[PDB]
Parts: structure tokens; sequence; C-alpha cells
DNA sequence: CGGCAGTACTG
DNA sequence: CAGTACT
DNA sequence: GCCG
């Protein structure tokens, strides 16, 4: 990154807008930061700044202040609430609205939350694992977690296919959590497995807490056995084989990669989701779907790229 | 002016 | 529904 | 915040 001296201060504002709930302004900052991190050389003129997609007048002005003066004065006017709002919204299950409510009610520390806040079931689990959920794991540990889920699943049906997606499949050396996708080539055998699979993992002691238990998605907490182990976030999704390619693409990400791909599809009158790539999608002036369109056959990730007119990218090239 | 991805889950 | 979460 |  050629422009650390710029992006480092912009990311402070981005985080401030994000925890205060100004999601679209924060999105603009996030994109401009990526755009700056993707530029070969350091940026040296306001005209070069606008050069970059994702950099407008206001962002170019901010970059110039940074280069001429070495600082951005807006940083000196960030609300004193922001560190606390960040502290609170790092509780799993608490976002900007809950953080702002707790702040308005006078809470300033996790001790205040522990002792005085009403917590949802999810948030109480988030708080108990506050430190652990901010820690990443070595990818070798993600491998052990993936293999634990697969062994429990294959015990029920040898035909079940389990793959760790997210940062793991993109090849990262550390992982924030483990994202396991499960399907069955027979197109049927994936149905109703969650009850038995989660019970199998829970009877081990491996599954320690449940956050979300849906018919297709599980989000929870696990811990491998023995000393020196931390609690880790584990997500599981079970999908029909018909949707494997789009589910794999979704679950491998990155998030910004997915959003970019889905935006591209929309420009082409198509729609991309974890379920399917669809064509002839009908939308209104506001960009919302009014007519469903037709699911396109996508047996492989390659097929999704091809139908969108894009060259295939390995998971490691999706780490946007 | 107004979209900025599309979906699942909780209560 | 609003809120939060997933990539 | 940016951009069509
Ligand atoms: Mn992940
Ligand atoms: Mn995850
Ligand atoms: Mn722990
Ligand atoms: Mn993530
Ligand atoms: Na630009
Ligand atoms: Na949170
Ligand atoms: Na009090």
């Amino acid at each position: 990154n050629h422009n650390l001296h710029i992006t480092e201060k912009l990311e402070v504002l981005a985080k401030a807008y994000s925890v205060q709930g100004d999601k679209w302004r924060a999105l603009g900052y996030a994109k401009a930061i990526n755009a700056l991190k993707s530029f070969h050389k350091p940026v040296t003129s306001y005209q070069e700044a606008c050069s970059i997609p994702g950099i407008g007048k206001r962002m170019a002005e901010k970059i110039i202040e940074i280069l001429e003066s070495g600082h951005l004065r807006k940083l000196d006017h960030i609300s004193e609430s922001v560190p606390v709002l960040e502290l609170f919204s790092n509780i799993w299950g608490a976002g900007t609205k809950t953080a702002q409510m707790w702040y308005q009610q006078g809470f300033r520390s996790l001790e205040d939350i522990r002792s005085q806040a009403s917590l949802t079931t999810q948030q109480a689990i988030g708080l108990k694992h506050y430190s652990d959920f901010l820690e990443r794991m070595p990818r070798e540990e993600a491998t052990e977690i993936e293999q634990t889920v697969q062994k429990a699943a294959q015990a029920f049906n040898s035909g079940l296919l389990c793959v760790a997606c997210g940062s793991y499949r993109r090849g990262k050396a550390t992982c924030g959590d483990v994202d396991v996708l499960i399907t069955h080539p027979d197109g049927r055998s994936h149905r109703g497995i969650f009850s038995r699979l989660l019970d199998s993992l829970r009877q081990e002691g491996f599954l320690t807490d449940d956050l979300v238990k849906g018919e297709t998605k599980y989000l929870g907490v696990c811990r491998l056995p023995g000393p020196g182990r931390r609690h880790r976030r584990l997500d599981i999704i079970v999908v029909p084989y018909s949707e494997f390619a789009c589910a794999l693409l979704y679950f491998t990400g990155s998030a910004h990669f997915n959003r970019s791909m889905r935006a591209l599809a929309k420009t082409k009158g198509m729609s991309l989701s974890e379920h399917a790539l669809s064509t002839a999608v009908v939308r209104n002036t506001h960009g919302a779907k009014v007519g469903p369109g037709r699911v396109l056959p996508t047996p492989t990730e390659k097929d999704v790229f091809r139908l969108l007119g894009l060259p295939y990218r390995e998971p490691a090239e999706r780490d946007w």
C-alpha cells in the first residue's frame, strides 16, 4: 500500500461513521480506502486523486490536506462517544442501534453492560466470549474445526460433502471464524440433518453455544479439546446440490467481492444470490425486484463467472 | 435524485 | 416490522 | 462518502 499515510487516517473516520450508524457515508470511505490501497504509486495531486474510481471532490480534498499538512483536522472533532460505541458494537448481536441506546442510557464500559444492561440471549453469549471473538485463529486450527464438522456429518451419511469457505478457502493465513458449507450430490440427503449433526457436535462438548439455529443456517460457538484452546465462531450452511456453486461462491466471498459481483449482475438485468444466478429479472425504478426471472444453470463457480461475462477468479483472487 | 447486494434469522 | 448478521 |  503506497498511501498508508492517507488510508490510516481515513479508516479512523470510516469507523467513526460506521459505529454511529451512517452506513452509506462509511461505505463511501471503505471503497475509497480500498481504491487507495490498490493504487500503484502514492497520490500526489488533487487531479490525480479524482483519477481513481471511488475518489470524488470531497475525498480528494481530504487527501490534499493530508499531504500538504500531514494531518486531517476532522479527526479532532470525532465524538467522544465513538470509542464506547465501538466497544459495545463489538459484542456479537449488538449493532449501532443497540450501542447508541446503551450510550444514551449512560453505559460506558463492559462492566456497565454486564451489571446493568438487558441483553438478548445472543448478546450475553457475545459478551461472555468478547475477547475470543476478536481474535483470529491460525488456519491450521480452522482445518481442525472443518474436519471435526465433516467427521460428525459423514458419520450420518458418507456422501455428505463439507467444505470450509470464507477466509479459509481464500487462502488466508489466519481466519476470523470457520464457515462450513454442507451438501449432498444426491440432491436430497441434505434434508433434516441439522438436528442430528448439531446434537452430535454438542454431545462431544465441541459445540459450546448456539447463536442462530435456522432450517438452513447455523451460527454458533465451538472449542477444540485440550489446553490452550479458545472459543471460536463456527457457521454452518446446508444447501441442496442444485445451489452448491452459488452457495460456494457466496460463502467464499469476500463480502466486498460478492457485493461487486451482485452489482454487476444487476446492471445486466440479472440477479445473483446464495441460491442462484437468475436472468430476465424485472425491477422497478428503485432497483428492487418486481419479477423473479429465470434461474440459470450453474453447476460450477466457473459457470457463474462465464454467464456474467467475467474471467474466472480463484478464491485467492477474491480477497477484496 | 437516489442507489449503494441479497439473503436469513430473532423477537 | 427493525435490528443484526453472513459472505 | 461516490457515482450514474
Ligand atoms: Mn468467515
Ligand atoms: Mn462466518
Ligand atoms: Mn474462551
Ligand atoms: Mn466476515
Ligand atoms: Na474517481
Ligand atoms: Na456486534
Ligand atoms: Na446506573
